[PDB]
RNA sequence: AGUUACUAAGGGCUUAUGGUGGAUGCCUUGGCACUAAUAGGCGAUGAAGGACGUGUUAACCUGCGAUAAGCUUC
């Protein structure tokens, strides 16, 4: 699931993806602060996602 | 007038038990001293050592560094 990210617009689409991931990660963590986050597993994945893109 | 078993508040001796206490005996992911090979350094591309932080997981230990108990590639 990385060669499927090299092929994307490795110059510009990835920037939009990065900002979207940061936003939804922030909203995930905020949901975790209160209640109503019923899939606590999404945080570890989404951070794991950015680690590839920046790479 | 006289003789002498019983007393045991408590103690003593042996023998049996019970409690504390952790020596002797068996053992060990630990240490010690050595051999034979390898290698004899790290660092402005910012080290050694430290702080601080990071979790679906409280603290601590460990790993790791805002890509943060993990990322890419063979």
């Amino acid at each position: 699931t990385v060669a499927k990210e090299l092929r994307q617009k490795s110059s510009e689409e990835l920037v939009k993806l990065v900002i979207k991931l940061k936003g939804e990660l922030l909203e995930y963590r905020f949901k975790l602060a209160h209640g109503e986050l019923d899939k606590p597993h999404l945080i570890n994945q989404t951070r794991r996602l950015l680690a590839t893109i920046l790479t």
